[PDB]
DNA sequence: TATATACAGTCAGTCAGTCAGTCAGTCAGTCAGTCAGTCAGTCAGTCAAGGGAAAATAAACAATACATAACAAAACATATAAAAACCA
């Protein structure tokens, strides 16, 4: 029922991250090398 | 001889004339107060130049307005993979 105003579908997303690496130990001890 | 009645005389009051003051009603000067033309002096209406600042002109020179080209920035909008919830 609804109508896009306006199409973007050639558009090419790229698959990266937003979450940084801070976050994805979540402390100063819980880092490795 | 004396007393009572009437008539005529006599004073006084009343009646009429004499003359010397007096005031109302006019006559009228005169004196003063108020109305007519000349002129001479008053006074504003009117017919003309001309003074002079505004208006117009001109020329060299300066400042502002207008239309637009280029762009900056903020609101409105979508898409999909990705986090994080979030069902189950």
């Amino acid at each position: 029922p609804v109508i896009r105003k306006f199409t973007k579908k050639n558009v090419a997303r790229a698959k990266k991250k937003y979450t940084p690496f801070s976050k994805r130990f979540k402390s100063i001890a819980a880092i490795p090398d």
